[PDB]
DNA sequence: CCTAGCCCACAATATTAAGGCCATCCCC
DNA sequence: GGGATGGCCTTAATATTGTGGGCTAGGT
C-alpha cells in the first residue's frame, strides 16, 4: 500500500511536530494549546498526500497558501496513530528531537493537565526547545522561561534503517539539477554536469557521511562539505550518477513532485551518454529540458 | 461557557537550485 | 595539448517548515 521507511524518510524531510500555545481569553488559562503534525506541499502533490491519508487513515488536507496544501493531524485521539508509525519506524535525524519533545507535550495534553497553570507551566517549558521555541508573546507571559525550559534530548545518529528511508528523506530534501557552465576550451564554449546533492544542516555531519558512504561516493575522502552552517555532498562525476546514484533512484523510486525532475535528469544522463551534449542541437534540447525542470 | 474539530493562510530564513572557474584527465 | 570532465567554492530568490488565527459545534 504504502512503504512505512519511505513515509519516515519523507517525514524526517518535510514533517513538523508544533505544540502551539496561543493566546486566547475564551480559554481559562488565557491560552489555547494546540498539537500539530504537518506536512506542506505544493498543490500538485495532493495525490500523495491522499495516499499517506489512506495509508494512515487519519487526518486532513487543506489550503495552505495560494498554490500549497497541508496535510495536518491536530487531534490527540489520531495523533496515536502517527505516534505508533514513528515508535516502530523511527525518525532517522534530529527531529527526532523535536518528536521527543512532542510526545512529552502530548501527555500532559492526554491528561487534561494542560487546563491548569501547573501543565501550562511544563508545555512552555518544553515549547522552549522546541523548533523555534517560544515567541516573543510567551516570553513576555511567562518571563521565567530560561529556568522551566527543559534539555534537548541528545542526539546520536544510529545510521541509514532502510534504502525506502533513502527515497523517502530524498523525494522532499535532495536537488537533482543540470549544472551549466561556461568553457572556453570547448568546441561549443558552454559545458554540462549533472548534479545530484544533498544539503542539510551542520548538526547532520554524521548523517551525510552515512550517506556517502551507503551510495558508495565515499572513496576519494572528497565531495563532502562542511560549511559552518551547512553540511552538504555534491555528485557530479558522470560514471557515479550513470553507476550509482540512477541505479539506486531506479529501484526505490523518487516519489512526488521531484520524481518530474528526476525523470528528466535521465532524460539529460541519456543524452550525455550518448555524446549528443557536443552538438548544439543536444545543448538546446538539454537546456530546454533544464528550463522546465524543479521550476 | 469552555473546550476541541476543522479550516485557511502568513513569515523569515534554511533550503533549493543553480553558476564560476581552476585542476586534472586522456586520446591522439 | 586540444578538448573535454572533476571538483571546490559561491549565491539569489523564495519554498519550507513552522506557525498563527478564527469559525463552528457540543456537552454540561
Ligand atoms: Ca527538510
Ligand atoms: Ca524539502
Amino acid at each position: 500500500s504504502f512503504n512505512p521507511w519511505f513515509l519516515t524518510g519523507f517525514s524526517d524531510a518535510e514533517c513538523s511536530f508544533s505544540i502551539l500555545i496561543q493566546a486566547n481569553s475564551k480559554y481559562s488559562t488565557g491560552w489555547r494549546i494546540k498539537p500539530v503534525f504537518a506536512i506542506g506541499l505544493h498543490k500538485k502533490d495532493n495525490e500523495l498526500l491522499k495516499r499517506i491519508q489512506s495509508y494512515l487513515g487519519v487526518g486532513k488536507i487543506h489550503i495552505h497558501g495560494k498554490d500549497s496544501i497541508q496535510f495536518r493531524i491536530d487531534s490527540p485521539k489520531e495523533l496515536e496513530v502517527i505516534i505508533n508509525h514513528f515508535e516502530n519506524y523511527p525518525l532517522v535525524t534530529a527531529k527526532q528531537a523535536d518528536y521527543t519533545l512532542f510526545k512529552k507535550a502530548l501527555d500532559v495534553i492526554k491528561n487534561k493537565e494542560h487546563l491548569s497553570q501547573k501543565g501550562l507551566l511544563k508545555l512552555v517549558g518544553i515549547k522552549a526547545s522546541l523548533n523555534l521555541g517560544l515567541n516573543g508573546s510567551l516570553k513576555e507571559a511567562f518571563p521565567n522561561w530560561e529556568e522551566l525550559q527543559i534539555d534537548r534530548p541528545s542526539y546520536v545518529n544510529k545510521g541509514i534503517p532502510d534504502p525506502n528511508w533513502i527515497s523517502g528523506f530524498a523525494s522532499g530534501d535532495s536537488s537533482f539539477n543540470v549544472k551549466i557552465s561556461n568553457s572556453p576550451t570547448s568546441l561549443l564554449n558552454k559545458r554540462v554536469q549533472l548534479r545530484f546533492g544533498i544539503g542539510l544542516n551542520i548538526r547532520e555531519k554524521a548523517l551525510i557521511q552515512y550517506l556517502v558512504a551507503y551510495f558508495d561516493l565515499s572513496d576519494n575522502l572528497k565531495n563532502i562539505y562542511f560549511d559552518l552552517n551547512s553540511a552538504r555532498f555534491e555528485v557530479v562525476k558522470f560514471s557515479d550518477i550513470t553507476d550509482k546514484i540512477i541505479p539506486f533512484f531506479d529501484k526505490y523510486s523518487i516519489q512526488g513532485k521531484k520524481s518530474q525532475d528526476y525523470q528528466n535528469f535521465k532524460e539529460v544522463a541519456d543524452i550525455i551518454k550518448s555524446k549528443n551534449h557536443l552538438t548544439s542541437e543536444g545543448f538546446q534540447e538539454i537546456l530546454d529540458i533544464k528550463a522546465s525542470m524543479n521550476k
